């Protein structure tokens, strides 16, 4: 994901903006929804929101606009286990021997005769969390063994932290309500204002090691790979209280990286410390934050960003819609002399005049040099000391920089890289002429539209990735929901699109309408105002209602659903669950199919529907998943979860599982192509508990779920 706030110093109105580019799947539990919420008086807040959530995730109100990025930050940690040497099923912990759990989970699963059987499995427990098994690295021998604690399985707060942030006023208000909260699971938060100020926040749910304890309670060569991993039998390595933090063994929010500017702040998916190298953040634990050369989209926001002259938004926009290959900044012009110092070499004819000829992009008709580019770029990497100028933390925008062709050995394995791949390219199937929009697209139905964009890999501000199916590559995830963001005297301007458009529904008009718009990078008004809304001629207007007594006089749940171009609903309610109501009525309207999907991933159903070849839409196969979730989603944290919910949630909450089913009652399939499936049927609260506590562990547990799975004691082996 990218974001860049920027503030008055820099602006060229001397007010906030703000460029939201979150990179995320284009399918599945993590596919953004447009989406306007207002209760008049008290809320009025538009963007982005994903499946089965009630708020708005990334978005704009009157004077602000927020976004979020992936952070560096450790959201669990292993524990390697010190096994008892009489019993692998018992672990030491202060040389006390201490037995682990055994929680058992029952999934049926259908079987090739259609009929269902009960698989039984077992998930062993350490008073830290679950184990986890991956063999050849973290193993389950008669000596150790690894735990996993989640710091997110407790954070009861996700949900009221994003309709609190859906309240905040301006970018001081949003600061104090995530500190205040610490409901954030696994990622930055930067926003601007009306008034100017740029904010970035590393402020999310982080376990907490008092510095005296860090060196002693790693475990170095683990965490030298990049784990999170300590001393599990030294009951001094438990995650350290302080009663300022909101949960207990998480951070507290004054320890954490913030940065409030008036020039500029941004993140690429890298730490906080280069978010501003005017002013550099530094002097974290390392599982909050470490000064690791930045990533190359970082690197090329801020050779953008850098120096004195005003931003526009159109500058912002064309960071995105430049489709620049950054990477190739850093080793072409190396590469390309190498091509001239081998004139006559056949072997890389083709490849050299790829190369020359390309646009540097990833633009629909840049030419083949972009493959030819990724292959090279792919071996490239593998190579030792192959940089002219290795990175230097000193010059830590600028390194690493060209390929050190003086050294006959580099130049020697440059060469043979650049051969092998363009060997590759060749051996694939790809017309002569060929330009990239012609290789990567997204399918729609029976066709398929060019998609603009590369791996961030690559530099890419506009990420993209993709993959090889058939005789294209299918774009998986990337650019989703854009956001851009203005305040001027009127109300606040924001400009964007959907990538891959409202409805994942083949049958419906919102299913490839902003996917068009994306081939051709033309964004869109996000409109706001109701001024704004009035002026759509694609305006259409449904009020609902259904419910207690119902007179003589109001009661019940109540929403007024207006939708603008492109299938964006605005929903306008007295309370949160009429609020809801209008959001899950809504949703199911473009996304039915999607969220019963989910839905079941969630339930831990999946083998029961589907069989076991089946994978979800995470790609997990379907009985590992519904092992996982059905130990996740327990009747006890589902409980205990609900129960510490506000009013407000909870109301938000049982409004739109109302208004979701009430799409299903009166749907005929006008946009549903799953009607009488099984599956598709009436969803409760605790289906929408299932699918926030899957969204909250995305950052720790959910990532280990195959290694959970696996995770059984030793036999009798040698």
């Amino acid at each position: 994901s990218n974001a860049i706030a920027v503030g008055s110093e820099r602006s060229a109105d001397g007010k906030g903006m703000l460029l939201a580019n979150p990179h995320f799947p284009w399918n599945g539990a993590m596919r953004f929804y447009q989406m306007h919420l207002t209760i008049p008086g008290r809320l009025d807040v538009m963007g982005a929101s994903l499946p089965g959530l009630p708020v708005v995730n990334i978005g704009f109100s009157r004077h602000l606009a927020w976004t979020h990025t992936v952070d560096t930050s450790s959201h669990f940690t292993l524990y390697r286990l010190a096994l008892d040497p009489k019993d692998p099923r018992r672990y030491l912990v202060d040389g006390r021997s201490l037995p682990l759990e055994e929680k058992s989970v029952a999934i049926e699963v259908r079987g090739a005769d259609g009929k269902l059987s009960r698989v039984e499995h077992k998930v062993y427990q350490s008073i830290y969390g679950p184990l986890v098994v991956w063999p050849g690295k973290l193993d389950w021998n008669r000596s150790e063994a690894y735990a996993l604690r989640d710091a997110n399985l407790e954070n009861t707060r996700v949900l009221q932290q994003w309709y609190s942030i859906n309240q905040a006023s301006d970018v001081a208000d949003l600061r104090r309500r995530v500190e205040a909260l610490q409901g954030i699971p696994w990622v930055n938060t930067l926003a601007a204002d009306e008034q100017g100020n740029a904010l970035y926040m590393n402020q999310s749910v982080v376990p907490y090691l008092k510095p005296e304890l860090i060196p002693a309670c790693a475990i170095p060569q683990l965490v030298a790979e990049g784990l999170p991993a300590l001393q599990g039998q030294d009951s001094r390595c438990a995650w350290s209280r302080d009663p300022a933090a909101a949960q207990a063994g998480i951070t507290p929010a004054a320890q954490l990286p913030v940065l409030l500017r008036r020039d500029f702040v941004q993140n690429s998916n890298d730490s906080a410390w280069l978010t501003n190298p005017a002013s550099p953040l530094q002097g974290f634990s390392p599982l909050v934050s470490q000064e690791k050369p930045i990533g190359p989209r970082a690197r090329y926001a801020l050779s953008r960003l850098q120096g004195k002259q005003p931003l526009e938004a159109k500058t912002l926009e064309e960071m995105v819609t430049a489709n620049h290959v950054f990477s190739a900044d850093q080793v072409l012009p190396d590469l390309l002399r190498l091509c001239r110092d081998n004139q006559g070499e056949k072997s890389l004819a083709r490849a050299c005049a790829a190369l020359a000829q390309w646009d540097r992009g990833a633009n629909l008709d840049s030419g083949s040099g972009f493959v030819y580019f990724q292959r090279f770029m792919q071996r490239f990497a593998e190579l030792d000391g192959a940089w002219k100028e290795p990175f230097d933390a000193q010059r830590p925008l600028d390194t690493p920089q060209g390929i050190a062709l003086d050294r006959p050995q580099v130049a020697t394995q440059v060469r043979q890289a650049l051969a092998d791949a363009a060997a590759e390219v060749e051996k694939s199937g790809i017309p002569d002429g060929a330009r990239w929009g012609d290789l990567q697209v997204s399918t729609r139905g029976q066709e398929r539209i060019a998609i603009p964009g590369g791996d961030g890999h690559f530099g890419v501000y506009n990420a993209i990735q993709s993959v090889r199916k058939g005789d294209h590559l299918e774009v998986v995830g990337g650019t989703s929901y854009i956001q851009l963001v203005t305040f001027p005297e009127e109300g606040p301007k924001a400009r964007g699109l959907l990538a891959f458009s409202q409805s994942s529904d083949p049958r419906s008009p919102h299913y490839r309408d902003q996917t068009e718009l994306f081939s051709r990078q033309q964004w869109q008004t996000l409109p706001f105002s109701d001024r704004q809304i009035d002026a759509d001629p694609q305006l259409q207007r449904l009020s609902i209602r259904e419910g207690s007594s119902d007179m003589p006089r109001p009661t019940g749940l109540a929403a007024d659903i207006r939708w603008t171009a492109y299938g964006v609903p605005h929903i306008r309610a007295k309370d949160e669950r009429g609020l809801g109501y209008g959001i899950g009525y809504a949703y199911a309207r473009d996304n039915a199919c999607l969220l019963a999907e989910e839905i079941v991933t969630a339930r831990g159903e999946r083998a029961r529907y589907f069989g076991s070849e089946g994978k979800s839409s995470a790609e997990l196969d379907n009985l590992p998943s519904d092992i996982f979730y059905a130990w996740l989603n327990q009747p006890e944290a589902l409980q205990a979860f609900w129960q510490a919910q506000t009013p407000a949630v909870r109301q938000l909450l049982e409004g739109y599982a109302a208004g979701f089913n009430r799409f299903l009652r009166e749907a005929d399939g006008k946009t549903t192509s799953c009607l009488g499936q099984p599956w598709l049927r009436a969803i409760a609260t605790d289906d929408l508990l299932r699918l926030t506590r899957r969204l909250l562990v995305e950052g720790g547990v959910g990532q280990f779920a195959d290694a959970l799975v696996a995770a059984a004691p030793p036999g009798a082996e040698k």
